[PDB]
């Protein structure tokens, strides 16, 4: 699923994330439009042979299990698959673990780049909330 602007923050904001750990709902909704672009089925291979999955482009490496990166922890303890749905719950909750891990929202290195320190409340701009 592609998710508009909007109705990816409406969705967000119903799942918890609107000042999750301090960040703002504009943030999430940045993180979520430079790392896949809105799609729920974005997948984006690594050179350390990981692979970053869905809407918010969580790592393997780390986070899901895809069985094919070697030595990954699976810290979400879910299958990177279920990052892919038109349903963003599993995202979601993977999501509020990674920024609780010590650093943050810069784990999105997207985020990090074009969205930290810009005026992210422009994303939500015109949204029924
Ligand atoms: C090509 C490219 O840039 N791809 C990125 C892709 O790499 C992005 O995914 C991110 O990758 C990085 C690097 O693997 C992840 O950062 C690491 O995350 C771990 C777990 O949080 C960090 O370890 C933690 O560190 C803190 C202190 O630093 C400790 O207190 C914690 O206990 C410790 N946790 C554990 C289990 O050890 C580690 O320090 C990070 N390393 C670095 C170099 O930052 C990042 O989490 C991951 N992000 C996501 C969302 O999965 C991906 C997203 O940006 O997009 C691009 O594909």
């Amino acid at each position: 699923k592609v998710f508009g602007r909007c109705e990816l923050a409406a969705a967000m904001k119903r799942h918890g994330l609107d000042n999750y750990r301090g960040y703002s709902l504009g943030n999430w909704v940045c993180a979520a439009k430079f790392e896949s672009n809105f799609n729920t089925q974005a997948t984006n291979r690594n050179t350390d042979g990981s692979t970053s999955y869905g809407i918010l482009q969580i790592n393997s490496r780390w986070w899901c299990n895809d069985g094919r990166t070697p030595g990954s922890r699976n810290l979400c303890n879910i299958p990177c698959s279920a990052l892919l749905s038109s349903d963003i719950t599993a995202s979601v909750n993977c999501a509020k673990k990674i920024v609780s891990d010590g650093n943050g929202m810069n784990a999105w290195v997207a985020w990090r780049n074009r969205c930290k320190g810009t005026d992210v409340q422009a994303w939500i701009r015109g949204c029924r909330l």
